[PDB]
């Protein structure tokens, strides 16, 4: 006999109750706060993805995250998890056997690779693929029931963030002074809302072999808001040069920018801190929240 981490019988069980038989190879990650994601291979031969919600308050979230995918899988010309379970209990789908853009071991805090910075295929693709996302019509966002902010909504989202920051932590006065400033910026501010993914970076898109997109993943914070929370985690991978040549393509490729755009995304990249302390504060995680208090504290 020997230990293994996953419990093949408990999980075959739960499969099992929403008509998928698990049978063969899996692989089990047990690191996020919310969720356990096994990867299973099923009697069908295929690959699925098992995306186990962990506690009452995760389950909440599902029906919702199910509709924005339902909405989303004609209207994008890239994939997107096909949510043919998803209930309480389990969510699950058939796994977009691509890569992600970055690959990363669990537990690791330095990813293994990330598709090179001159990649022209990735660029440009990923750049088009934004464009495609951006351009999914509001109404068929309302339809689906999804999160909408208007630009004002948006700004005040991030105000009462940075608020409850302030709240809760000792934030360093230079950059509690550059995020005021920010919000205080009228032009920085686009005056419109486009659907988002909400958490994109390269560990969330799918890629071909030719490093094309093919595929997003981790819908999970999608909603109508301020389209350059889409490109922030871009500008952080990639740099300026990178978020440049992402600026002109999306551009080109119809995506709506206004001139201020990439000042923006750069406040947007530095409002992470924000993010990241909150996410800290929400999960408990005293290795996260120690994290975060010494970015506050600390000057950029
Ligand atoms: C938009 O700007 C980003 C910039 C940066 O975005 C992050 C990333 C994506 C964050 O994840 C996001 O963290 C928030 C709190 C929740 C979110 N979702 C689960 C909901 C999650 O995906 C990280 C903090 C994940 C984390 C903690 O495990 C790490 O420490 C790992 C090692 C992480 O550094 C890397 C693999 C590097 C190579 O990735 C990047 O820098 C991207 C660009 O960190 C953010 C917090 C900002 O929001
Ligand atoms: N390649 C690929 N990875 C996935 C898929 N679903 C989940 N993952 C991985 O599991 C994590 C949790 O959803 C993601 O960040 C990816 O690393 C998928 O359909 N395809």
């Amino acid at each position: 006999t020997v230990v293994t981490t996953a419990d093949t019988s408990q999980l075959y069980a739960l499969a099992a109750r929403h008509g998928l038989k698990l049978h063969g190879p899996l692989t089990v990650n047990e690191l996020g706060l919310d969720y356990r994601i096994v990867i299973a291979t099923v009697d069908d031969g295929r690959r699925w993805v098992l995306r186990i919600p962990r506690r009452a308050e995760v389950s909440a979230k599902v029906e919702p995250e199910a509709r924005v995918l339902a909405m989303l899988k004609n209207r994008l010309p890239f994939a997107v998890p096909d949510w043919r379970v998803a209930n309480a209990e389990l969510v699950a789908y058939p796994m977009l056997e691509d890569s992600t853009a970055m690959v990363i071991q669990p537990g690791s805090s330095t990813p293994d690779w990330v598709v090179p910075q001159d990649s022209e295929v990735f660029a440009e693709s990923f750049a088009t693929a934004l464009a495609a996302l951006h351009a999914v019509p509001i109404s068929a966002a309302v339809d689906a029931g999804m999160l909408i902010r208007t630009p004002t909504q948006a700004r005040q989202k991030v105000a009462d963030d940075v608020d409850r920051v302030r709240r809760e932590f000792v934030v360093n006065d230079k950059r509690l002074h550059r995020w005021q400033r920010w919000l205080d910026d009228d032009s920085s501010w686009p005056d419109f809302s486009v659907v988002v993914h909400g958490d994109l970076y390269v560990g969330h898109v799918l890629i071909d072999n030719t490093e094309r997109v093919s595929g997003m993943i981790d819908w999970s914070e999608a909603r109508v808001d301020d389209p350059a929370i889409d490109m922030a985690a871009h500008l952080m991978v990639f740099g300026e040069e990178g978020l440049a040549k992402l600026l002109l393509t999306y551009e080109a490729a119809g995506g709506r920018v206004w001139p201020r755009l990439a000042h923006h995304i750069a406040e947007r990249l530095a409002f992470g801190a924000v993010t990241y302390a909150l996410f800290a504060l929400d999960s408990g995680n005293e290795e996260y929240l120690a994290a975060a208090k010494a970015q506050l504290a600390a000057a950029e």
